[PDB]
């Protein structure tokens, strides 16, 4: 038996989902149950990006699966260009400041080869163009080497259609494309699988098809990547038992519980529940909102997406580990430093992160001269062990494995109560405080309490070692392990 967990790709920069994954993974190694990661898009890189989180072994990619590359390493370097000028005879001709050669027979130009690397160990592409130089297809390689994809071209280098191919060069694919609103959308794809020839309309038809090639009785699949995987689980038999991971809000609008719509990347799955054996999400609160709406139709299961040198070793270093966007409203965090630094004037604010908003807080912080007082800060070990005090002033969450890492680290925090994730990791007054939405007022008040008394801090520091031990890599697994258990039982 066998554990799926379904996502889309992996990046160069991981997301949650991709991160949860992998660490969901992890935990299932350590356990002992078999657990795989299953990717569903075209991606000739993942095998690069997968290499620093997982074996080969620990993932199939539906593409690789039908070009018969599933387990496939990296081949042995091959000078491609040795072999154009030595073997082939052909014309190389470098372009200034690129990793890019025109390649010619003679004087006519047949090729556009791109390299991946300064030293030309990696192509990536190879364009051909025909002899009025119109570009003709385009060869994708794998990074593990093999020639992935060609695409067919027409009019204004609109791709027309394209073909997948194993490493030895047998087609196993074929997709045909029309254009709507700009772009390419796919219409037709063949596969060449099991010695026969299948045929669908749609990529979430192919996705199906590979879901229902993977099943064995006994096994089990977790959809994690929703926006994809619900309308593919939506097509395949009830036979296939497959849970439902929830990573964000369930709804657009929060405070319309009852009534508010799904959110979009959500609507398939919430549409089909009776297909689900289980929803999971990250928090106790979540689960409370989640099965109150859906009337309880199927199991709702809280999981946390996450588990937990010297410590507290203390200026005032007040912090916050946040993207820099509204939704955070970093700004409230100025306006408490420009209210307390009158109070506390050896106090600092680091804030670690990045995004849009950066450009309005440096204006507020020079401002309200600020500038040695409060930080954009842009691993943060060493940057806990003297930190006081944690701030969350968002107007909404989600379940922060950055929190959970700064309370492993003893820092105690002062966070808006909003859903989801805080009331999850803070308990008021063992590991930090719960203040009211927008409370500014509050917000200084409690802030400045836990600085005029550093005992408080000390009992809260403990309290956050406390809280993020609940959350340790064995009681994550025991979750986990049960969680299996009890749904393969039931099916």
């Amino acid at each position: 038996s066998m554990n799926y967990f379904v996502g889309n790709s992996l990046g160069v920069n991981l997301t949650g989902i991709e991160k949860a994954i992998i660490n969901r993974l992890n935990l299932f190694k350590e356990m002992g149950r078999p657990a795989q990661c299953v990717f569903l898009s075209w991606n000739r890189y993942l095998y690069r990006n997968a290499q620093n989180y997982i074996t080969s072994s620990d993932y199939i990619n539906m593409y690789d699966f039908f070009q018969e590359a599933t387990y496939l390493e990296r081949n042995e370097p091959f000078d491609w260009l040795s072999y154009w000028t030595d073997e082939c005879h052909y014309t190389l001709k470098h372009v200034e400041n690129s990793h890019d050669f025109r390649i010619y027979d003679q004087e006519r130009f047949l090729m556009y080869a791109h390299f991946q690397d300064p030293k030309y160990r990696i192509l990536d592409y190879v364009n051909h163009f025909d002899s009025q130089r119109r570009k003709v297809k385009r060869d994708f390689y794998d990074v593990r080497g093999f020639l992935s994809c060609s695409r067919i071209l027409v009019d204004k280098q609109q791709t027309l259609c394209e073909f997948f191919y194993n490493p030895e060069g047998d087609t196993k694919l074929e997709k045909y494309f029309s254009y709507k609103d700009g772009k390419p959308e796919v219409q037709k794809i063949i596969v060449y699988y099991a010695n026969k020839q299948y045929f669908f309309n749609n990529e979430t038809e192919l996705g199906a098809f590979f879901i229902k090639q993977l099943y064995q009785h006994g096994d089990l699949f977790f959809s994690d990547r929703n926006v994809y995987t619900a309308p593919i689980f939506n097509l395949t038999p009830e036979s296939i038992p497959v849970v439902a991971v929830l990573h964000s809000t369930h709804i657009k609008n929060i405070d319309a519980l009852d009534s508010s719509p799904f959110k979009n990347v959500y609507k398939a799955m919430f549409e089909n529940l009776s297909r689900y054996r289980a929803i999971i999400v990250s928090t106790e609160q979540q689960k409370l909102d989640v099965e109150k709406r859906i009337n309880h139709t199927i199991p709702v299961v809280n999981i946390p997406v996450g588990y937990s040198t010297p410590v507290q070793t203390l200026s005032v270093k007040l912090i916050s580990v946040a993207r820099y966007s509204p939704e955070k409203q970093l700004h409230q965090q100025i306006e408490l430093i420009k209210r307390l630094v009158s109070y506390v004037p050896k106090i600092e604010l680091h804030m670690y992160g990045f995004g849009s908003e950066s450009k309005k807080l440096n204006e507020l912080i020079q401002k309200y001269g600020l500038e040695n007082h409060v930080y954009l800060r842009g691993n943060l070990d060493q940057e806990y062990s003297d930190a006081y005090l944690s701030l969350i002033t968002s107007n909404m969450e989600g379940f922060s494995l950055a929190l959970l890492e700064s309370l492993a680290h003893g820092v105690p925090v002062i966070s808006y109560d909003i859903k989801y994730g805080p009331n999850e990791l803070i308990t008021s007054d063992f590991n930090g405080y719960l203040i009211t939405k927008n409370d500014e007022d509050a917000l200084f008040d409690k802030v400045k309490y836990v600085i005029d008394h550093p005992e408080v801090q000390q009992r809260l520091s403990k309290g956050s070692l406390a809280k993020a031990q609940q959350y340790s890599k064995a009681s994550l697994i025991k979750q986990w392990d049960q969680f299996v258990r009890l749904i393969l039982e039931h099916h």
